[PDB]
């Protein structure tokens, strides 16, 4: 049973991660210095013990400075927060792997992260620009080695660097590759992907349970429905009439049912907010349940529809949603 001073969850490799987390994506044009690192502070004193972030998110360094700001001032220790770093698919050749972790490792100041994930299997042209394309708009790819850039991410384990290895945005067919390699000496224990009442993941959610991965949802609420990622064609997940007829059954919003439904599924969730209030908000749902049928009803909000559809790499071999999933 999970409560807001206890709801970590085992990973496969011996480790928990905390099964609600504060995501840390904001469009760098449009968000003020600062915004980050004071949201990973709210959340901390909150009770949020996760963050999630990514170097390419462009405020790695307020994650660190928020995390090393609150053990300084003894709230909490080292030992009690878990943070989720990313490997950009511009990064996935083997020997810039430990590079790439170490490079995050200064920009946070600590020395390791709880959780490294490939944040994506496709490879990019390695280089400074996160997303490389010629004169022509042409995207530069690289051709991806999913086994080959694993066993450098293992050899990140071995060197104290990281505690756990994950995946994201992995279709079952890429997780099978790791799973099947020659010679596997850390499993998968994570995969982040899109995960909310609108897109559900009946059939990745399942194969993963039967591999003992335990599911991260990213945009979990849906997405900040930014028409660069979004598919915006979809309605706003949070102005779901249901959600919010279901939320009036226990004084919670559509957002609170929406994250209390994927944690009471063992589904981690990341919700993003940068605003005082929400991110309060966000994390009080330890104090309600909802029921089987409750359950039900949401899981029938499923439209196999994404948000975030990555439409502009569609042409990648590795490309993870051609396939059912
Ligand atoms: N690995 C990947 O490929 C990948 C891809 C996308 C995202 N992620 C990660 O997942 C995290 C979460 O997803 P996301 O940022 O895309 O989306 P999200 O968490 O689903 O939601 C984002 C939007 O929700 C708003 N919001 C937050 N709490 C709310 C509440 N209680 N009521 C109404 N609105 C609320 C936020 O605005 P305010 O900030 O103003 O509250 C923001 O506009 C990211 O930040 C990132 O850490 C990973």
């Amino acid at each position: 049973d999970l409560s807001a001073a206890s709801h970590r969850i085992p990973l496969s490799d011996g480790n928990s991660i905390p099964i609600i987390g504060l995501g840390t994506y904001s469009e760098p044009k449009s968000t003020p210095k600062g915004a980050c690192a004071t949201s990973v502070k709210v959340a901390i004193d909150t009770g949020y013990r996760h963050i999630d972030g990514a170097y390419i998110y462009q405020n790695e360094h307020e994650v660190g400075e928020a995390i090393r700001e609150k053990i300084a001032e003894g709230k909490v220790r080292r030992e009690d927060i878990f943070y989720c770093g990313k490997l950009w698919a511009t990064n996935h050749v083997p020997e810039m792997v430990r590079p790439t972790l170490e490079r995050t490792l200064r920009v946070l100041q600590l020395d390791y992260v709880d959780l490294y994930i490939i944040e994506v299997p496709m490879a990019f042209k390695p280089g400074d620009e996160i997303y490389p394309r010629d004169e022509n708009g042409k995207w530069l790819y690289h051709k991806s080695n999913l086994c080959a850039t694993w066993e450098a991410m293992e050899a990140c384990k071995d060197a104290g660097l990281v505690k756990s290895l994950g995946v994201s945005n992995f279709n079952r067919r890429q997780l099978e590759l790791i799973l099947n390699k020659p010679g596997l000496k850390h499993k998968p224990v994570s995969n982040q992907v899109e995960c909310h009442p609108y897109f559900t993941q009946p059939k990745l959610l399942k194969f993963c349970q039967q591999h003992d991965i335990v599911i991260t949802a990213y945009s979990p609420l849906g997405t900040s429905r930014n028409p660069i990622w979004v598919n915006v064609s979809s309605p706003p997940l949070l102005k779901d009439a249901l959600l919010n007829s279901l939320g009036k059954r226990y004084n919670k919003t559509a957002a609170q049912i929406v994250l209390r439904f994927n944690i009471q599924r063992g589904v981690v969730v990341i919700p993003k907010s940068f605003n005082l209030e929400r991110i309060k908000e966000n994390f009080q749902i330890f104090d309600f349940s909802l029921t089987e049928e409750e359950m039900k009803d949401i899981e029938a909000l499923n439209k196999n529809v994404r948000f975030v559809e990555l439409l502009m790499w569609r042409d990648h071999p590795e490309y993870p949603f051609h396939d059912e999933y």
